[PDB]
């Protein structure tokens, strides 16, 4: 008998509704999911457990969790119905379950009516743009180029500035979904400024299409999100983030960006056993408490020069990329 029913009866759904759009790939990795969810003993609730599943992988995994974290209301129609069109929203662009349950509740049920008869934030109508662009990997190679150029136009305006790709990429995964290209300069100085004139240089080329999405500030942090094309014919739109940070902060930035999302999770709760805290800019201590949990004490940043100081301070054994897949 089947334990894992809330999972599976709206994967089935899912899988049917993929195989329909041509994305038989996909439509296999389901099957081969609904397959190992229906041979478990106990019902899965948990992010890790479905990931400690043979027939379950990463990616995979994060869909349950999001299909279970989801869930209700649902009151609204069928799965048969509703599923496949809150999937088809979900994968835009600026876009959430939540935001395409509410979509779906208007009376939505093809991109064409929210193309029209429905209010577009400025980054979900760049989402339908590019829609079947943004809903494929892309291959590692492809991204390997992307990284080479934001480099080439990034080190014309000083010899002396590092980038270095991260995410699915620095991880040595096969494929990305997007790209994270994370810049930073050794004496800590050089930085400041390059990232406004990096994306007009880019923008300027052709690289960047439909460029701004708020560019956001995080202290020393400057994020651009974008969407970006290759020169050279049979190239599609994908999405790419620069960011540009100090020195100081680049070596937890890069642990931060490199991933995985459950590989940081760990790394925040094993920091906060510790009495620190692990932050996307910086590793500090964590916040003074006494007894009675009344805050004495802010806690103070400790100096992360690499990588590798990080996992020091933490007591944990170095792990390379590739191994924080997780």
């Amino acid at each position: 008998t089947n334990h894992n029913l809330h999972i599976t009866e709206k994967l089935e759904v899912l899988a049917k509704a993929y195989s329909v759009q041509g994305d038989k790939w996909r439509a296999l990795g389901y099957a081969k999911a609904i397959n190992a969810l229906k041979s478990f003993h106990k019902p899965v609730t948990s992010y890790q457990e479905a990931c400690s599943i043979p027939g379950i992988g990463k990616r995979m995994a994060e869909k349950i969790i999001e299909i279970l974290e989801s869930g209700h209301l649902r009151k609204l129609d069928h799965i048969s119905e509703s599923v496949p069109v809150l999937e088809l929203f979900s994968n835009i662009w600026g876009a959430g379950t939540k935001t395409a349950q509410m979509w779906y509740q208007q009376g939505f049920r093809s991109l064409e009516d929210i193309r029209s008869q429905a209010s577009l934030t400025t980054q979900q109508a760049i989402g339908l743009k590019h829609y079947s662009d943004f809903l494929e990997r892309m291959p590692r190679e492809e991204a390997t180029e992307i990284e080479q150029t934001v480099q080439k136009a990034a080190q014309a305006f000083n010899s002396g500035l590092l980038c270095v790709a991260c995410g699915s990429y620095r991880r040595g995964k096969a494929t990305c979904g997007d790209v994270d290209v994370l810049i930073t300069h050794p004496d800590g100085r050089s930085h400041r400024g390059i990232f406004s004139r990096l994306l007009d240089s880019l923008r300027q080329e052709g690289f960047l299409t439909d460029d701004l999405v708020s560019q956001e500030e995080n202290g020393q942090q400057q994020k651009y999100l974008g969407v970006c094309r290759l020169p050279g014919p049979g190239r599609r739109h994908r999405r790419l983030d620069i960011i540009v940070v100090p020195y100081s902060e680049f070596a937890c930035a890069l642990l931060y960006f490199t991933g995985s999302a459950h590989f940081n999770r760990s790394m925040r709760a094993l920091a906060k056993t510790k009495g620190m805290s692990l932050s996307e800019h910086a590793l500090s201590t964590a916040v003074v408490r006494n007894t009675h949990g009344c805050k004495v004490g802010p806690g103070r940043v400790l100096p992360t020069p690499t990588e590798k100081d990080v996992f020091r301070l933490l007591g944990l054994p170095y792990r390379e990329p590739a191994e924080r897949d997780w």
